[PDB]
């Protein structure tokens, strides 16, 4: 059967930010985000921390108080993790019940394989 593995964005192609970069570098990356959500991590995808809704960050950035790293991090949501090889069928449900919209595909070793989205699953199912 067709599985999550077939449609995920491969690990190498996941857009995220190393929260270790100097602040000006982090903001520059944030404002240049090619996607709606992006991964916050420390050093590499061996240490993914949270999923940040870019639109939310932008929104916070426009406000009166200085936008900070602390503010950014508390604005991100915990990552939703999907086992490797979960079938599209099963994931469709766990996402419907989840109302979550994005997941990181993960090994049994905790090793991120890719990124998957409900948009992605549906469009595949229907073609
Ligand atoms: N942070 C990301 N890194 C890599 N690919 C992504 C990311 N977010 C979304 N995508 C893919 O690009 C598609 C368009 O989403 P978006 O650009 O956020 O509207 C999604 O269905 C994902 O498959």
């Amino acid at each position: 059967k067709v599985s999550v593995n077939d449609i995920m964005v491969p690990r190498n192609e996941i857009v995220g930010i190393d929260i270790n970069d100097d602040w000006k570098s982090i903001v520059r990356q944030l404002t240049h985000s090619p996607h709606g959500r992006i991964v916050l991590y420390r050093d590499s995808l061996d240490d993914a921390i949270s999923m940040l809704r870019v639109r939310e960050a932008y929104r916070l950035m426009t406000e009166k108080k200085e936008f900070t790293k602390e503010i950014m991090l508390r604005a991100a949501d915990e990552i939703y993790f999907v086992p490797e090889g979960t079938p599209l069928s099963t994931q469709l449900v766990k996402f419907q019940r989840n109302k979550k919209k994005v997941g990181l595909v993960v090994d049994e070793y905790g090793d991120i394989q890719g990124l998957v989205t409900v948009e992605d699953i549906l469009e595949e199912i229907v073609g």
